[PDB]
């Protein structure tokens, strides 16, 4: 397994314009496209995104090059960031795709809120972080998911995902 396979699992694949967990409009493999309601909005900046006029419909080719810029993006958001950047340099390669995946789903700004979680992880209190992480919105609003992630980085394996 690694961040692809499981990124895929927890997003999903959809190749028409559709509306996330918050309500806003994504497509292809959790891409977000606009926290605006207006759909063309949405569909301005999926052909935008793409190259062209897709009228909301793309190819799974174009959805898995949206979605390997956007895993690209989230590494290089990580490392760019003074708080993230460490903790992930202190991660072993499964976990380190845990605190990718939040980073996709949330942003690195939103990740890097949860200070007290990050400190523990950097320490290796595996077990703490995992209650600790679970105290959040994240945790409340998708549940399964956030249990995948969090499983992940309290064991170091992939179990969640098998
Ligand atoms: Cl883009
Ligand atoms: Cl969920």
């Amino acid at each position: 397994m690694n961040i692809f396979e499981m990124l895929r699992i927890d997003e999903g694949l959809r190749l028409k314009i559709y509306k996330d967990t918050e309500g806003y409009y994504t497509m292809g493999i959790g891409h977000l496209l606009t926290k605006s309601p207006s759909l063309n909005a949405a569909k301005s900046e999926l052909d935008k995104a793409i190259g062209r006029n897709t009228n909301g419909v793309i190819t799974k080719d174009e959805a898995e090059k949206l979605f390997n810029q956007d895993v690209d993006a989230a590494v290089r958001g990580i490392l760019r960031n003074a708080k993230l950047k460490p903790v992930y340099d202190s991660l072993d390669a499964v976990r380190r795709a845990a605190l990718i995946n939040m980073v996709f789903q949330m942003g690195e700004t939103g990740v890097a809120g949860f200070t007290n979680s990050l400190r523990m992880l950097q320490q290796k209190r595996w077990d703490e972080a995992a209650v600790n992480l679970a105290k959040s919105r994240w945790y409340n609003q998708t549940p399964n998911r956030a249990k995948r992630v969090i499983t992940t980085f309290r064991t170091g394996t992939w179990d969640a995902y098998k």
